[PDB]
């Protein structure tokens, strides 16, 4: 679990969005596993606007942060799950690191701010949904 709180927006994994997220929907994209909802309180986070390919992410299943080198956002095949059919997930970045079911929502940050959130994993890999291209989050 986990979310990004920026301005009057809450960014979550689309498959973990609550009834309240859907009732306050701003934008969602099944191909990216992202959903953004509106909030009444001002958020605590800031978004990176950069091309960093190194950063640190929070891994809930280890209660620890790990440094990672990750690929640029791209279209990557993801096997079927209870949440989605087998498909290509867009704007996804991969890295070598631990991730298991429950780790989705962990934040990846670089020196500039929040880069994205955990969305995939397994076999010593961790995948992050990028948010750096969503410029409207800043206004
Ligand atoms: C950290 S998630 C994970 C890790 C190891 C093993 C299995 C998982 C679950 C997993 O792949 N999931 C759950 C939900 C998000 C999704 C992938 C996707 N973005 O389409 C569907
Ligand atoms: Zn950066």
């Amino acid at each position: 679990s986990g979310a990004i709180y920026v301005g009057n927006y809450r960014v979550v994994n689309r498959h973990l969005a609550t009834h309240n997220d859907w009732a306050n929907l701003v934008w969602e994209d099944s191909s990216r596993d992202l959903l953004v909802s509106s909030t009444t309180a001002q958020g605590c986070d800031t978004i990176a606007r950069c091309d960093c390919q190194t950063g640190v992410y929070y891994c809930s299943s280890r209660r620890k942060h790990y440094p990672v080198s990750f690929s640029k956002p791209s279209l990557i095949f993801v096997e079927a799950s209870e949440y989605y059919p087998a498909r290509y997930q867009s704007h996804l970045m991969l890295a070598v690191g631990h991730s298991e079911p429950g780790d989705c929502g962990g934040i990846l940050r670089c020196q500039h701010g929040v880069v994205g959130i955990v969305s995939t994993g397994g076999n010593g890999l961790v995948g992050f949904a990028d948010v750096r291209d969503l410029l409207w989050l800043d206004e």
